[PDB]
């Protein structure tokens, strides 16, 4: 009856934003409505944005949009590089992303992850031990946040004892490190043909490890060798994203004293609290990978047109007004505490349960083992990733008493 114009393309420049600061161009997209267009520094035209919870799960959850089709164009986007393999299962929609993460589910639902608890607190706590060795001041990423996530990866991936430091080297080799390219994609074919291989031996194992199930599955023909190394891959250094959580974790830990103390003269608390903090962080620079509209679909009254992209804002979502009042308070007693800093619908991150099982081992060890622990320098003085997909410290120094 009345036309309602469509909301002007917003340019969002890649900014490097301190610490776990918001970012204002979000802030002020967030205000803007539920429905924005948005025009980022990479790929080719604009693409729908939307920021409210119902509206983030609606989007991700719906079958009305799809993943695959995102690769047919140049959809604007963040990351310099893009166009990678169509196998990722990013890219996959519910005619084969589902027989993809189904090979794998079980091991990553919050039973499956509780398998290598005992031993992952056991590896944590001799990186501890190590570090209380060598004396008070140190950087707490290199000497704990860094090598737990990939310890503990290596144990649920079933990754033989031997063959742990080679995973431990090739994961850091893998897209970040020097001689960008060459080593990285060196390291990335290493790791390939190993989990190739590995796979493949477990054609009929009945493990239940993560590279024992992928043989199976394999094996059974519900996936492809391919599909299951390139999956093996991503999970096997997805870790990087706990080290960098974790990373700002700890540094509103050490910077928010209140925060910390709370966590140590209510330890019952720990389970919600990291709830509380998964949810507040600011996890990535802007948004990530998008969907694409198969058939046109009215959002708030916006008609999205088929064939339009359209990004969600999980950051945002996690700071719904509606859904999570006072949004910029961390308050581990948050009672209802529907983040989505996992995602949403089928393409939801698997690693979520281990995401919160190494948070929480972590916050243990850390808070209760290291005595008078406190940043070794100012809060703002604390390096954050430049030029990053993922947000985080590029080190974190603390100290303590020796
Ligand atoms: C606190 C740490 C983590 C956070 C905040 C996080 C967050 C996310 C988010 C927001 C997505 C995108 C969902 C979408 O496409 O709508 C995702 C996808 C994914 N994450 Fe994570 N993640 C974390 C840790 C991990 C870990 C440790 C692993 C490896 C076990 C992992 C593996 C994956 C995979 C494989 C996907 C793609 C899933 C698919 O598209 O089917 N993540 N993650």
């Amino acid at each position: 009856t009345i036309s309602q114009a469509v909301p002007p393309v917003r340019d969002w420049p890649a900014v490097d934003l301190p610490g776990s600061d918001f970012d204002p161009v979000l802030t002020e997209l967030m205000r803007e409505g539920p429905v924005t267009r948005i025009s980022l520094p990479n790929g080719e035209g604009w693409a729908w944005l939307v920021t409210r919870h119902d509206d983030v799960r609606l989007v991700t959850n719906d079958p009305r949009f799809g993943r695959e089709a995102v690769m047919d164009r140049q959809v604007t986007r963040l990351a310099p590089h893009f166009k990678p393999a169509r196998g990722a299962v990013g890219f996959l929609d519910p005619p084969d992303h589902t027989r993809l993460r189904r090979s794998v589910a079980a091991a990553f639902t919050a039973r499956g992850v509780e398998r290598v608890r005992e031993r992952s607190r056991g590896m944590l706590d001799e990186l501890v031990d190590a570090m209380l060795r060598a004396g008070p001041p140190a950087d707490l990423t290199e000497a704990v946040l860094s090598p737990f996530p990939i310890a503990v990866i290596c144990e649920l991936m079933g990754v033989p004892a031997t063959d742990r430091h080679s995973m431990h080297t090739w994961t850091q080799l893998i897209l970040s490190s020097s001689h960008g390219a060459e080593v990285s994609e060196r390291a990335k074919n290493e790791m390939n043909a190993y989990f190739s291989d590995l796979i493949g031996l477990r054609s009929d194992s009945a493990g239940e490890d993560v590279t024992s199930l992928l043989g199976a599955a394999v094996g059974r023909d519900e996936i492809t060798l391919s599909e299951a190394v390139g999956l093996a891959v991503l999970l096997q250094i997805g870790g990087e994203a706990v080290t960098n959580n974790s990373g700002q974790m700890f540094h509103l830990l050490l910077s928010r004293p209140e925060l910390a103390e709370r966590l140590r003269s209510e330890p019952e608390i720990r389970p919600r609290a990291i709830d509380e903090l998964l949810r507040w962080i600011p996890h990535r620079n802007a948004v990530g990978l998008s969907r694409i509209a198969l058939e046109d679909v009215e959002i708030k009254g916006v008609r999205i047109r088929a064939g339009d992209a359209v990004y969600v804002s999980y950051l945002a979502a996690n700071r719904d007004p509606e859904v999570f009042p006072d949004p910029d308070r961390i308050d581990f007693e948050r009672s209802p505490n529907p983040h989505v800093s996992f995602g949403f619908g089928p393409h939801y991150c698997p690693g979520g349960m281990l995401a919160r099982l190494e948070s929480e081992l972590l916050v243990d060890a850390v808070l209760d083992r290291v005595p008078g622990l406190k940043l070794a320098v100012a809060p703002e003085d604390v390096p954050f990733k430049k030029g990053a997909l993922i947000r985080g410290p590029e080190a974190l120094p603390v100290t303590w008493h020796h």
